[PDB]
């Protein structure tokens, strides 16, 4: 029995709808779908077992067991889920929800456990965060000038701000976080706490405490206080803001920073070509999820440019061979083998539509490791004393159908920003 009364609305990016439960510490997770068309039954279905299987297979491979967690596919009366939608259609930001399926993914909710334990705890804080791509590309098949020398994230903010989606533009630049430069990565976790946009939320318990009265840099040094300067009997005591807020940007650091006690034989040793500095404004741990995160986002090695033409010799190819879509293993299974497909990273075009479905496919896991989420959970466990868990979210593989619309997009955000100067 599903009590439409139990489950409460958590939160909502633009392809999926997240419902939070406030007995157990589980979330569902619906799709979204376009008018046109939205997709079959038993298709939705392959879709969410999809997602499962690309982070169980490919994803834990990547960046480790520990920090990936993809529940199962689960299916639910469709009278629950007409009524809980109706109920939290009110608290949307404002694409059409999944209520004709009863289809959804059970994940845990990460803003109350601990990973190493995986039990709630409280109180609980959590610091959920965006980070964007992190290097500025470097291939010689990008045209525009502007691209090798600013990251495309401080590009987008220009577009964003004059469009009317956001008021101000940030100061934060990914690369400032990605570099192991303490100094930089505080400073840019200062500039997305100043600006938080989507790239940025803070919960306490569950509750969501500060990026979208907003509200509000005091107010959310009240709910900070007790993690990092806590009273043990003494209220000594008296903190201002400016300090409350600096523990936290260190741990954070801190925390982002420091890997497992395994480093374990790379799965990716793409280097770092440069800028490692952006125009924009002012190494890494190979061990932590950081690092790890930049790596599947550098399989993006010839730039959207740039990998077009080889996106039109695989279309040229399912034009004239449409049935071979399936039996190339296009839309997965994501299985054992298809992770060895992507760690093929030469770069000659002699092979010709081998080469440049593989590299396509590597391009799709680059997109979804740009715009993955990272959470982080500090609280007090018995395996400031804070412990602290890492984990990565948002981690499902972009559609094959969406690679037009990425470079037509870039197109728009260079020529805009290159246009302002
Ligand atoms: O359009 P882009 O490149 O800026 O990225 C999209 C994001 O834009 P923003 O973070 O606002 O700059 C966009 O963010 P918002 O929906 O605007 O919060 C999504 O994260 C989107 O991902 P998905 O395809 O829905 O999984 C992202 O789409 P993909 O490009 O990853 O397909
Ligand atoms: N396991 C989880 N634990 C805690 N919060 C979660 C979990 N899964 C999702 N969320 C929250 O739900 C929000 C929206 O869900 P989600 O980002 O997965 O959907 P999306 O449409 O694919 O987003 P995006 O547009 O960023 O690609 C996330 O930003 C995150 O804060
Ligand atoms: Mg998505
Ligand atoms: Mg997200
Ligand atoms: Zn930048
Ligand atoms: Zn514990």
């Amino acid at each position: 029995k599903m009590d439409e009364n139990e489950w409460s609305y958590h939160g909502e990016g633009n392809k999926s709808l997240v419902v939070a439960h406030a007995q157990r510490c589980v979330v569902l997770r619906f799709l979204k779908f376009p008018p046109n068309k939205k997709k079959t039954s038993e298709e939705i279905l392959q879709h969410l077992q999809n997602i499962v299987d690309f982070g169980k297979n490919v994803m834990k491979d990547f960046l480790g067991e520990n920090y990936v967690h993809c529940g199962e596919v689960v299916q639910l009366p469709l009278e629950f889920v007409k009524q809980l939608c109706l109920k939290i259609q009110c608290e949307r930001p404002e694409k059409d929800l999944d209520t004709f399926s009863g289809y959804a993914m059970c994940l845990p909710n990460l803003t109350r456990l601990q990973t190493f334990h995986f039990a709630e705890h409280r109180p609980i804080l959590c610091v959920e965060i965006k980070p964007k791509c992190g290097f500025i590309p470097f291939s010689n098949d990008v045209t525009h000038e502007m691209k090798h020398k600013v990251c495309r994230y401080c590009m987008h903010q220009h577009l964003k701000v004059a469009t009317g989606k956001w008021k101000k533009i940030s100061k934060y630049c990914p690369l400032d976080l990605y570099s192991g430069n303490k100094q930089r990565m505080h400073f840019a976790l200062r500039s997305l706490l100043q600006e938080t946009q989507n790239n940025l939320r803070i919960f306490k318990n569950g509750e969501l405490i500060y990026g979208c009265p907003v509200a509000d840099l005091k107010e959310l040094a009240h709910h900070l206080k007790p993690f990092f300067f806590p009273s043990n009997g003494l209220a000594s005591g008296p903190h201002c803001t400016k300090a409350v807020i600096r523990e936290l940007v260190h741990v954070i650091t801190r925390v982002l920073l420091s890997s497992s006690e395994k480093a374990r034989a790379g799965a990716l040793r793409l280097g770092l070509q440069g800028p490692r500095v952006c125009e924009a404004s002012p190494g890494l741990p190979k061990g932590c999820l950081l690092y790890k995160t930049l790596q599947v986002q550098m399989l993006d090695q010839l730039d959207i440019e740039g990998l077009y033409p080889l996106y039109k010799r695989v279309e040229q190819y399912l034009e004239e061979f449409p049935e071979e879509r399936k039996t190339l293993q296009i839309d997965g299974p994501y299985d054992e083998v298809f992770y060895q497909k992507l760690l093929d990273l030469s770069t000659e075009d002699d092979g010709t539509v081998a080469f440049a479905l593989t590299k396509v496919q590597q391009y799709r896991v680059a997109m979804t490791a740009k715009d993955c989420s990272i959470m982080i959970a500090l609280s007090p466990c018995l395996q400031s004393r804070l412990a602290f868990s890492v984990s990565v979210l948002d981690l499902d593989l972009k559609p094959y159908e969406s690679i037009p619309h990425q470079y037509k997009l870039d197109s728009k955000i260079v020529n805009y920003y290159s246009k302002t100067v």
